[PDB]
């Protein structure tokens, strides 16, 4: 089958994930995709794509970086 | 050690020469007790390595993911 770009592993996102329920975030190197952010959740150990506009993500990433 | 028994921060060492093009993804650990929270999974060899948070391209990489 023909493919016209690399597939985006994230097609849908969750908007109601809390920072406290995240083991880690993964930021996928898929810059042409709208959704690059995955969370692995603490309560069940599953991965979900998450809303990149969640304000807590920004402070989470700033703290990781400004070290 | 199993993780359940580990008190050590996960990243012992970091790498400063990881090219953006060789990164499958960055994993940002939720470990505020620790200095190094950024792990890259590499495309060419599939290793996970901790990376220097001052690596040149990381900030722009992360900002682009957010700015959609
Ligand atoms: O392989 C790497 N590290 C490692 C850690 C423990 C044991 C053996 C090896 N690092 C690595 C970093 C960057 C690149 C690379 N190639 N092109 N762009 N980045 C390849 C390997």
């Amino acid at each position: 089958p023909v493919s016209l770009s690399y597939r985006c592993p994230c097609r849908f996102f969750e908007s109601h994930v809390a920072r406290a329920n995240v083991k880690h975030l993964k930021i996928l190197n898929t810059p042409n995709c709208a959704l690059q952010i995955v969370a692995r959740l603490k309560n069940n150990n599953r991965q979900v794509c998450i809303d990149p506009k969640l304000k807590w993500i920004q402070e989470y990433l700033e703290k990781a970086l400004n070290k």
